[PDB]
């Protein structure tokens, strides 16, 4: 019993860590074989960044201008490249501490745990979800650049997030370890739009299954609801649309609580429409979205 935002273990993501400085500037980068991933705007001075050319700016950075530290073991670099937005250092020693992973690009609304750095040391980790605008509320200070964000499926990282930048306006924006930004941002310090966020409605839901199968049940009501009804209610409180294939995810919590998805639908309409009033659902007084029907799922049944 209990609900937590809960992180995945770091335990393997921690051995791949290491800090790479570039002139004066400091950040983390991924070192999985003999590869060292890491923002290319680690070749920018600070004047750089306002209007970066980074193929002038690569071409006249020599492989000893990149200083690679593990620890107190310091790598020597052989070969740079660019891929988009990340600088791949190829390097002398493959990390024996390699864990099996690959690279994913994540959807919107999906959850992962990210692993905050500076110097290239851990310190600490945090579960958050990927906005459907593309950014994270995270949180990040000067130098967590290169802060990475993953998944575990059994034995295997899955590597879906580089941090690159704050906006403006507080949230932080990355790429995919191919170096593709999520979202409509470009590595230059310039003023950058987010689009509007929505709540990720299949979270709430699967949120709420859990508040159930948690002893908290006083919001179950007897009216329903088709999607096309729900969603119209959905769309004027900026809540993301409600497809088949969300009701098709849902379905083995639905089979665990014997609440059909459109009942619980029916639930959410009205809490919308009425709010909590002074009431908490899992001890929060606002509808929670960071929570993947899968997350609840694995929370619930007790996956390791
Ligand atoms: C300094 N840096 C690194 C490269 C990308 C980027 C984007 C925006 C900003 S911002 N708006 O915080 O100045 C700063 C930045």
């Amino acid at each position: 019993s209990g609900f937590r935002k809960m992180a995945f273990p770091s335990g393997k993501v921690e051995g791949c860590m290491v800090q790479v400085t570039c002139g004066t500037t400091t950040l983390n980068g991924l070192w999985l074989d003999d590869v060292v991933y890491c923002p290319r705007h680690v070749i920018c001075t600070s004047e750089d960044m306002l209007n970066p050319n980074y193929e002038d700016l690569l071409i006249r950075k020599s492989n000893h201008n990149f200083l690679v530290q593990a620890g107190n073991v310091q790598l020597r670099v052989i070969g740079h490249s660019m891929q988009n937005c990340v600088l791949k250092l190829k390097v002398d020693t493959a990390n024996p501490k390699t864990p099996k992973y690959k690279f994913v690009r994540i959807q919107p609304g999906q959850t992962f745990s990210v692993l905050a750095c500076y110097n290239g040391s851990p310190s600490g980790v945090y579960q958050c979800a990927m906005r459907p605008n593309f950014t994270i509320k995270g949180s990040f200070l000067n130098g967590s650049c290169g802060s990475v964000g993953f998944n575990i499926d059994y034995d295997c990282v899955s590597f879906c997030y580089m941090h690159h930048m704050e906006l403006p306006t507080g949230v932080h924006a990355g790429t995919d370890l191919e170096g593709n930004f999520y979202g409509p941002f470009v590595d230059r310090q310039t003023a950058q739009a987010a689009g509007t966020d929505t709540t990720i409605t299949v979270n709430v839901l699967a949120w709420l299954y859990a508040a159930v199968i948690n002893g908290d049940r006083w919001f179950l009501n007897r009216f329903t609801t088709t999607l096309n009804d729900f969603n119209l209610v959905a769309m004027k409180y900026n809540y993301e649309p409600l497809t088949q294939d969300h009701v098709d995810i849902l379905g083995p919590l639905s089979a665990q609580t014997g609440i059909a998805v459109l009942d619980m639908c029916a639930s959410l309409k009205e809490l919308l429409q009425n709010g909590m009033n002074g009431r908490t659902i899992l001890g929060s007084a606002l509808l929670e979205d960071e929570f993947t029907p899968f997350d609840v799922v694995r929370q619930c049944s007790g996956v390791t």
